[PDB]
């Protein structure tokens, strides 16, 4: 059953995010560890990393936070939209008043590339609370930008200008 | 350039934790979506999943936290010395004051499992300074508790008791 | 009007945070100040106080939540509830797990002088929704673990034992 | 002895952040309060709010956070020039951003005061370490912008331009 109490829920909270926190972490290290000469510590940092996943599935269980599909798609709708109708501009421009240039960047990057995960998720939800499965096939996904194309791949990045070959494959 | 400003740093940190939970609900609700009848709706969310790792790398990597294998290693050993000694038992002792079964059981899994990363890094890190490549082959991590079992399996998970077959393999 | 916007409300209530902290902050330096050789750095730090005071207000009534005193009441009791039933159990309890003398004192001093706060808005919640002021005089305080002892002053401090003499009278 | 455990440390921080919350709104009720026919409510809200600042410093000495006043001028230095450079500039920008008035309004009173706290701090500091005291008298500040005027105060306010009766006086 799902914890009422406040303080044990503030303290599983902080639990999965600082859970999520170690998992990215250490996916973002494998890469640079497989990028050098030592190919099986990426090994290591990988199956910890599944560790830390499970611990956080664990404790985002426990919170009682998971239904059915359609609720789901409504929960990923709503963090779609408050990630880039309020965060994301103001953070953009609050890094423009500073004045960095990598900041800048890298929410330019992330701002473009958000308004289309809502859409998909509209279309799942709606096409899920009946019976019936969507039909998708070989999304392509930048590693430089984060920009989902779906079925069909263009030539060429229209966000930072990488050339097809470049993408990953999720069939 | 790296993030000197406090308050873009601040708000850097703060997207990048938003990334890290967000990526971690997707690949939940990708698992929850295998176990239902819409294998395509899994897809979707490790697509998706995959893009919000690619932005969170991007935010990591503004911030400069990323060096070479020995240094975020060493990240990884404090991280992991954190959660194991301090975090843990407080969060154990407070469920158990409340009274909850859920976290209490969570955090009992979570404080039994994690002891092992720690030694597994201190000891790796001790040979990714001079330029070799560790020898560990076939990793095994339990898929309800998480245990890091190196190389052999146990017949059983000490922790949960769970069988041989269900352990998920890294080679 | 009041604001509706997310992340601006979010500015805004961390602004009134810091501006309490703040406050706070140099109250407790006044107090010092006075305490050596220089009563005028006092004065200093008591109407730089009041100018934090007032910019919190500002902020506070930004936000929207000040309104009729019937129903202003109200919030007064849940923070006190909420301050004598979750947080500081469980505060105390961990504190005495850790072992840390200073903690547990403060702790202990804190929950077991809370608890007339509540008692004392609920009668004047219930008297006051007709049009008339209570009748109350003379409440007395402790200057050390303070217990809010209403008209009549007890010799001693049950929870301290300080002499009575120390009391802080309002009227 | 000052908390070194980091677990306390974070509790009692959160406490001291509540308290001083708790401090400043019980103000704000007792000053409302005292607006209208009750008069003695005030009494009762000025009584627990300065009980609410006594727990607040005792969580403040506990974690150590005090020292002579040369040292403890310097926190309210560093404080004045993060509240005058970083966060209100940002803010400001952000309500403009989102257009809302009395976000700008109440964050356009704020960032044009602060200015003269860290000049005050500054000259209290270097006749402090010295072994004297400053001198000063009739410090006036603004019932409704915060702002500081020492010794002599001007007929008019140059922030919200209230008469020079309105001021409050601090000797
Ligand atoms: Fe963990
Ligand atoms: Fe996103
Ligand atoms: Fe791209
Ligand atoms: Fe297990
Ligand atoms: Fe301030
Ligand atoms: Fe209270
Ligand atoms: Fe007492
Ligand atoms: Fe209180
Ligand atoms: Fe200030
Ligand atoms: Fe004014």
């Amino acid at each position: 059953m799902v914890v009422k109490r406040t303080m044990t829920k503030k303290f599983l909270e902080e639990a999965f995010a600082g859970e999520s926190m170690a998992h990215m972490r250490y996916l973002i290290f494998a890469e640079k560890a497989e990028q050098e000469g030592f190919p099986n510590i990426a090994k290591l940092f990988r199956a910890i990393a599944y560790a830390e996943f499970v611990h956080a599935k664990n404790h985002f269980i426990a919170l009682g936070k998971l239904g059915k599909t359609p609720e789901n798609l409504q929960m990923g709708i709503e963090g779609e939209t408050f990630e880039v109708e309020e965060m994301y501009p103001v953070y953009n421009k609050a890094a423009e008043f500073q004045g960095e240039k990598e900041a800048v960047r890298t929410t330019h990057y992330a701002l473009e590339a958000e308004k289309i995960h809502a859409e998909l998720y509209r279309k799942a939800k709606e096409k899920a609370e009946k019976g019936e499965d969507i039909e998708i096939k070989k999304v392509y996904i930048c590693p430089i930008c984060g920009y989902t194309a779906v079925d069909e791949a263009p030539e060429y990045c229209p966000v930072c200008g990488a050339p097809k070959e470049k993408f990953v494959v999720f069939e």
